[PDB]
């Protein structure tokens, strides 16, 4: 906890760190998600070029940081099943125990503030056994965040895939999510993919098609610590190509037809794919929920099918 300095730390004449903290939270049941906004100290663009992780290590299992316009409460903390925010929430970093996490390359900052930028942070903690806490404790743990009014060279941003539609019937045994749109800005460098599913979630994989060739950017196992992982050649996404994205499910163990929806009995399909681009080209987030090639989908490297 920080005490009486407060959560800004000045680095130079135009950087400074901020700490974003819980404030001495307690939880009362086992696997609990608190969430806290901080509006940003400074009105004028600005960019993230750095996140260091403030967690203990026996009680933390993973943690997001958002940026938002509209915080979901404006609560000292809340609890995340009110949601994260009201609007659309861009993720600029997740941190996971048995996922050391990846840097920002240098020259590569989310650009947050000033007219169009974010002007909160939302950060969201997982605490999953609660059974570390012998007594009340009184636990601080979050994010620090680097800021920098110096303009980077390179932005970041995140192209989320996400479903909408999908339905999965009790028991089925395999069912497919697919997803797919067409690229129309300037080049994009794909370094980082999260994926996110719920415990229906076998296989998550996403794809660049360029002339009928499918590019593998992410595959992951959704039931892993949600992270993001560093794709291993950098993968340019440009004016043209498609985005494919494929989850695969199963009803297996259900009553009932599971969705795309909020809650936990909900299922979710989302492939989040961190990239940067030449800041004078640059945009922050682009949103994928259509399915405008399910032709396509044929010549799918079978690897996204199989565990
Ligand atoms: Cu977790
Ligand atoms: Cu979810
Ligand atoms: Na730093
Ligand atoms: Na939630
Ligand atoms: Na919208
Ligand atoms: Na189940
Ligand atoms: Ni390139």
């Amino acid at each position: 906890c920080l005490g009486t300095i407060g959560p800004v730390t000045p680095l130079d004449a135009s950087d400074f760190a901020l700490d974003i903290r819980m404030p001495g939270v307690t939880p009362k049941e086992s696997d609990t998600y608190f969430c806290m906004s901080m509006r940003l100290p400074v009105d004028e663009e600005a960019f993230v070029i750095d996140f260091k992780p403030r967690a203990s290590m026996d009680t933390v299992h993973h943690m997001l940081l958002f940026g938002c316009n509209m915080p979901s409460s404006t609560g000292s903390y809340w609890f995340c099943d009110e949601g994260t925010c009201t609007d659309k929430a861009n993720i600029l970093y997740a941190w996971a125990r048995n996922a050391p996490p990846t840097r920002l390359p240098k020259g590569v900052g989310f650009r947050v503030g000033g007219e169009t930028g974010s002007k909160y942070f939302v950060l969201q903690v997982h605490y999953g056994d609660i059974s570390a806490f012998r007594d009340n404790h009184k636990d601080c743990s979050g994010v620090s965040v680097h800021l920098t009014r110096v303009p980077q060279p390179l932005i970041a941003g995140m192209y989320l895939m996400m479903s909408v539609d999908t339905v999965i019937p009790p028991g089925e045994k395999v069912v497919n999510a697919d997803i797919s749109c067409q690229y129309k800005m300037y080049p994009m460098h794909v370094f980082a993919y999260r994926v996110h599913t719920h415990h229906l979630g076998k296989v998550v994989s996403g794809y660049r098609v360029r002339n009928g060739q499918w590019t593998l950017i992410g595959r992951q196992n959704p039931q892993l610590p949600q992270a993001f992982y560093p794709v291993e050649h950098p993968v340019d996404v440009t004016f043209g190509d498609i985005l494919a994205a494929r989850c695969v499910f199963t009803g297996e163990g259900r009553t009932e037809a599971t969705h795309i929806g909020g809650t936990s009995s909900d299922e979710m399909c989302n492939l989040y794919i961190m990239y940067y681009m030449e800041a004078k080209y640059a945009l922050s987030f682009m949103t994928c929920t259509k399915n405008v090639a399910p032709d396509m989908f044929r010549t799918i490297p079978a690897e996204a099918n199989i565990p």
